[PDB]
């Protein structure tokens, strides 16, 4: 085995990776890690969160400088042949652990004599005088994740038990470089804040084994279908261009976007991620169409400005859309050149049978939910009992899949546009954008027809269909709790839980504080589901949990949603002067395969776990009582789990 002194003896913790971990005191110490008759030290300079290159031993070890006292986890990669290290450390009533083995009583739950498996070491205990004694693995932070030792696969899929992963396509992988700049996009050459990162479909199925291994079985994605081409002022101070990367400024709910790549790419995607049990979710809006921007205006020829011939050509240039702030300027100013009074010229756009929004001669929005301009966003007249025919800019549009279709309202296109996705793609659900400013009736009409679509794919396609399962659909109702509110009578199987991610907040330095909402959460979902979260686009990353944020998320009852980047602790980004930007930073895929490389594991554990056990997403649980550490019991039919938490080791 490898070791070093002080330090225990190193365990595996992921394929070719060993570590071990102690509390170490400030000053200094040599380092050299020894397996077997081979002996190995840093070659070069040691620091903490950096993979450090490794020589075999020859005279006076490097001196390790320990700056700061806590628990410090020495880790060994041998998968590159030579071997690498990485040092990393984790600083500062709470249910405190001396460190060493517990015995827990189990004879409620597992039968004498049985066979317990701890999952998370793989540690196999027989049940004798109903008791098992187990050492919490490193890594674990002192959880035992205790099942039947008989437990081998994943669990049939429940929505109730699912592990979604939530990913802004644009900001995960970029598979091809060639799509980044669709309809004459651009980099801001800045920090590409509001910008296109060039993320795609390609990248994103290049990952649906990364995904498997973390037991994510949903795969909610940012919307595919075709944006508004071009750019709008970001934040409050316009210091970025803000393009529609995020997918929620639909322009062509008929065609996929450049940028997301090719039909055949969507096909892959979700063919590659049904062969390995990964349902598929598209992000929807049906509130709002994207803004109006200066490429889409000279593309389709819509809008007004003040500009007029040449002095147009002077300011703006060529192309609208290439437009840059001057001197004094920001990336609102491009406003000031468009006349968003004439009513001739705007009419040119959606038409005034489509939105509402303060331009020309539409329909002025509402002072309500249903019909207000959110941000400002066209509102689409989901309401409208009005025949409208394809919106007017759509005759400059050649390309578009959308025929007009007699005695259709923009509702009845909006659901049919959609529905087309399922129906030829196997699309298992929705995740749907804006809930509560679109009417009751408009998200029941989408479900139903959701629904026959993907009944009918799943007939065509017996070979690719992975159950009769019905489609599925979550909405983002704003400040949503755990009630079964009367959007689960409209459509919905589970609303988003906003309230998690505070409670989950308050158990960040101690796990055991999550008590109450775990035991709330089991018994008031019982009767219904909901899909809870740590981070989202729209709040924050939540980074405060430490090496905990896995446990606090995947061990909730009712469907759960990693946001990309949390099993890695993808950084806070850039954000200017729009505080949720931040949350939408490129994937931090050299961390993954380096400093967050054993975070990747814990997260992949504690994502199996919840996977082979539909007790943790639907059980009823029961909350132990013992002298040392948390414990609580689920049960969900003959599935029956025991997590122990061991507690602060410091
Ligand atoms: C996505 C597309 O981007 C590029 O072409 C687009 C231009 O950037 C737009 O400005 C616009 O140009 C058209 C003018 O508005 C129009 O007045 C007329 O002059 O024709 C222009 C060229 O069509 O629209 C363009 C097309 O969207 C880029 O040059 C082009 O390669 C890109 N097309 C990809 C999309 C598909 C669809 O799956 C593939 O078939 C292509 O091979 C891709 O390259
Ligand atoms: C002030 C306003 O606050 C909350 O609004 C939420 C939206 O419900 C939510 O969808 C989200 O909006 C973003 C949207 O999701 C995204 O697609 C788009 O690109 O950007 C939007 C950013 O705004 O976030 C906002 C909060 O920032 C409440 O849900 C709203 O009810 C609330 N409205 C107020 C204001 C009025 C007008 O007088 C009343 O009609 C309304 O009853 C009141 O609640
Ligand atoms: C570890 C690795 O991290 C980053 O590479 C990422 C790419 O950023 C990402 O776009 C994606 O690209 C791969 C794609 O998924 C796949 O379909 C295609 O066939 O190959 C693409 C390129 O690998 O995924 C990778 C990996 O997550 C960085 O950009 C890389 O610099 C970085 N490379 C490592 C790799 C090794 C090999 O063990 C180290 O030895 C090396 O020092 C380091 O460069
Ligand atoms: C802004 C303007 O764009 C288009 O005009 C272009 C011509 O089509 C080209 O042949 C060449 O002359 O360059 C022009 C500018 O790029 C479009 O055809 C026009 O309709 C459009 N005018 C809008 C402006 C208005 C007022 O500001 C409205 O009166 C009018 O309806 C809009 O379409
Ligand atoms: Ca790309
Ligand atoms: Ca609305």
């Amino acid at each position: 085995a490898w070791t070093t002194t002080d330090f225990p003896a190193f365990t595996e913790e992921g394929t070719g990776r060993f570590i071990s971990q102690k509390v170490v005191e400030k000053g200094t110490r040599p380092l050299q890690l020894n397996f077997d008759q081979q002996c190995w030290q840093p070659s070069g300079g040691i620091k903490l969160n950096q993979m450090l290159s490794m020589e075999p031993c020859r005279g006076t070890p490097p001196q390790w400088r320990i700056f700061r006292q806590g628990l410090y986890t020495l880790e060994v990669d041998t998968r590159s042949g030579t071997p690498t290290m990485m040092i990393s450390l984790e600083e500062k009533q709470c249910p405190k652990w001396d460190g060493k083995p517990l015995t827990i009583d189990v004879s409620k739950t597992f039968a004498e004599g049985s066979k317990v498996r701890d999952f998370y070491s793989g540690n196999v205990a027989t049940v004798s005088g109903g008791k098992i004694t187990l050492q919490p693995a490193f890594g674990s932070n002192g959880l035992l994740l205790l099942e039947r030792a008989e437990t081998a696969a994943p669990a049939p899929f429940d929505w109730h038990n699912a592990t979604v992963y939530f990913v802004l396509t644009d900001r995960f992988v970029n598979g091809n470089p060639a799509n980044d700049n669709s309809y004459g996009r651009h980099k801001d050459g800045m920090q590409e804040i509001g910008t296109f990162h060039g993320g795609d479909l390609q990248g994103l199925t290049s990952k649906l084994d990364y995904l498997q291994q973390m037991g994510v079985n949903a795969l909610w994605i940012s919307s595919p279908l075709e944006q508004i081409h071009g750019w709008v002022g970001g934040g409050t101070k316009g210091d970025f261009p803000h393009y529609a990367y995020h997918g929620y400024y639909t322009q062509d709910w008929s065609k996929l976007d450049a940028n997301m790549g090719t039909e055949a790419d969507l096909r892959r995607l979700v063919d590659e991620a049904h062969k390995r049990g990964i349902r598929i979710l598209f992000d929807v809006v049906m509130n709002h169409a994207g803004y109006a921007t200066l490429a889409d205006m000279q593309e389709f020829q819509f809008g007004s400005l003040y500009l007029q011939g040449d002095e147009l050509k002077k300011t703006l240039g060529e192309r609208w859309t290439d437009w840059k702030p001057g001197a004094g300027q920001t990336w609102h100013s491009f406003n000031d050149y468009i006349n968003f009074s004439d009513k001739a010229g705007w009419e040119k756009w959606w038409g005034k049978k489509w939105i509402r929004i303060d331009i020309g001669d539409y329909d002025n929005p509402g002072y309500d939910d249903l019909t207000m301009s959110l941000a400002f966003l066209p509102d689409l007249k989901t309401e409208s009992k009005e025949i409208s025919g394809l919106p007017n800019f759509y005759s400059h549009k050649p390309d578009t899949a959308a025929k007009a279709i007699p005695g259709y309202t923009p509702r009845d296109y909006l659901t049919h546009w959609l529905s087309q996705w399922v129906r030829d793609y196997g699309i298992d659900g929705f995740r749907v954008d804006t809930a509560k400013h679109v009417e009751m009736d408009a998200w029941q009409q989408l479900k139903t027809q959701a629904t026959a679509a993907l009944a009918e794919w799943k007939k065509a396609n017996p070979d690719k269909a992975l159950d009769a399962a019905p489609f599925w659909m979550t909405g983002e109702a704003w400040g949503h709790g755990v009630m079964q509110s009367d959007y689960y009578r409209h459509g919905f199987d589970a609303m988003i839980n906003f309230d998690y991610q505070d409670q989950a907040a308050k158990a960040a330095t101690c796990m055991a504080n999550i008590d109450l909402t775990w035991q709330q959460m089991a018994d008031k979902l019982q009767s219904f589901n909901v899909l809870s979260y740590l981070s989202s686009h729209d709040t924050r990353l939540f980074r405060e949990g430490g090496a905990t944020a896995a446990e606090l998320l995947l061990l909730a009852p009712g469907a759960v949603q990693i946001f990309y980047g949390d099993e890695s602790s993808r950084p806070f980004g850039p954000t200017g002067s729009d505080p949720l930007q931040g949350t939408r930073s490129e994937m931090n895929w050299q961390d993954v395969n380096g400093k967050a490389a054993r975070s990747v594991t814990h997260w992949q554990k504690i994502g199996q776990f919840r996977a082979r056990h539909p007790a943790i997403g639907m059980g009823k649980q029961t909350t132990l009582s013992m002298s040392r550490g948390y414990g609580f019991v689920r049960e969900s039919g003959e599935d029956k789990v025991m997590v122990i938490w061991a507690g602060q080791q410091q």
